């Protein structure tokens, strides 16, 4: 089989381009614990709850007093940066609150504990946070009430509100491309397809596939899914899905009997994800094309030791001069490791084939436009043009 993509492999970073001594959350809880953008390193932290932000460029080992993000009151389960501010991220937390942060450029004297705006909305823990791709300031969260509230960051408003729309406990909400669409997991073992200013399930599978039980799920770039669970045996497996046919997958890979959840992290300009759980030491990655058996794996980049996170770099953040075309924050009990994955062209020129234009960090909508049901495409940007800051700092509330 040809593929561009046959010689694509993994290299850890050198020991000094590590983030040394940061005591990583060990709470139980399935996100990756870690979010990254082109400016800086964000890591949930052993606290309450508590997270640390780094400048990508302060690596080495971090001082004992290194400040940390603290406002929350019961651990942090998931952190996402904006898309169109990498100067902004939030938190989810325990304590059923969302709060939303302005990090500073420079190191703040103490922990940051007053957020731009706190988000009450749910009534029981918030695991689940995506920004929206492509419509200011719109931010969903998604709780243990089974509740998926859809925000506006900049005025505290809830625009939409989705409660009871799953039986049981959801695992994972992703936006597609255009932020038009919602894919779920549930509990009740079925994934949803869920059109949200509709408030209807414009697709779903009718009953579980085989007793297996799905616990994450992406959109590809042409709008099918990519999920990932345990079969009824507990072999893990990634599955792709056409959501008009939703009784048989389109192709099943089933790989081993481990225990941990397969984070999907997909490229959709190379049609590749990469697997990886907490306590696996591998990296397992596939591309996805319309050549049977579609799901086609490239190769393992292995360790020994096992991931108690991972991040992974924005397009923004690449380094195209090298033909990096992923970089992995590894997590370890008490550091943080970048896995470089490169396609080898050993060129000097940009390789366009590799690097599309890409969304970049203006939005195409406004809040009240996407929610009047206006969709629009992502404004994309050159990445030969090297990093072009967001036009937006300070998020004003």
């Amino acid at each position: 089989r040809q593929s561009k993509f046959r010689h694509v492999f993994g290299q850890a970073a050198k020991a000094d381009q590590a983030y040394e001594d940061i005591r990583v959350s060990k709470v139980t809880w399935d996100s990756s614990f870690c979010a990254v953008n082109p400016k800086f390193l964000a890591i949930i932290v052993e606290a309450g709850g508590a997270f640390i932000v780094l400048p990508l460029a302060k690596t080495g080992r971090v001082d004992k007093n290194y400040p940390l993000v603290t406002g929350h009151t019961a651990p942090v389960l998931d952190i996402d940066w904006c898309p169109h501010n990498d100067n902004v991220i939030a938190s989810a937390s325990d304590d059923t609150t969302i709060m939303v942060w302005q990090i500073p450029d420079y190191t703040p004297m103490r922990n940051i504990t007053e957020p731009i705006i706190t988000l009450e909305g749910h009534s029981k823990r918030v695991g689940i946070l995506s920004w929206h791709p492509t419509a200011r300031n719109v931010l969903l969260s998604a709780g243990g009430d089974n509740v998926i509230i859809i925000w506006n960051v900049g005025t505290g408003e809830v625009l939409l509100s989705l409660d009871d729309m799953h039986p049981d406990v959801i695992h994972s909400v992703c936006w597609n491309s255009n932020g038009s669409l919602l894919a779920t997991t549930c509990k009740d073992k079925t994934l949803r397809i869920i059109d949200p200013r509709k408030g209807q399930v414009v697709a779903e599978q009718a009953r579980p596939h085989e007793g297996a039980r799905p616990l994450r799920a992406v959109f590809t770039a042409d709008g099918k899914l990519l999920s990932t669970g345990f079969s009824r045996m507990s072999e893990r497996q990634l599955a792709l899905w056409d959501p008009n046919n939703f009784e048989e997958p389109v192709a099943l890979q089933e790989m081993d009997t481990s225990n941990g959840v397969l984070l999907p992290f997909y490229d959709p300009d190379s049609s590749i994800v990469y697997l990886c759980g907490k306590g696996d030491s591998s990296i397992r990655y596939f591309e996805i094309t319309d050549e049977p058996p579609f799901v086609h794996y490239l190769n393992t980049f292995s360790s020994k030791e096992p991931q108690r996170g991972m991040g992974f770099m924005p397009k923004r953040g690449l380094d195209v001069s090298k033909c990096e075309i992923a970089r992995f924050y590894k997590l370890h009990e008490r550091k943080c490791e970048p896995i470089i994955m490169t396609v080898p062209r050993k060129s000097d020129l940009f390789q366009d084939d590799l690097y599309p234009d890409t969304p970049g960090p203006e939005p195409a909508l406004e809040a009240d436009e996407w929610l009047s049901g206006q969709d629009a495409e992502p404004v994309l940007i050159s990445l030969r043009d090297g990093y072009v800051p967001p036009k937006h700092r300070e998020l004003r509330v």
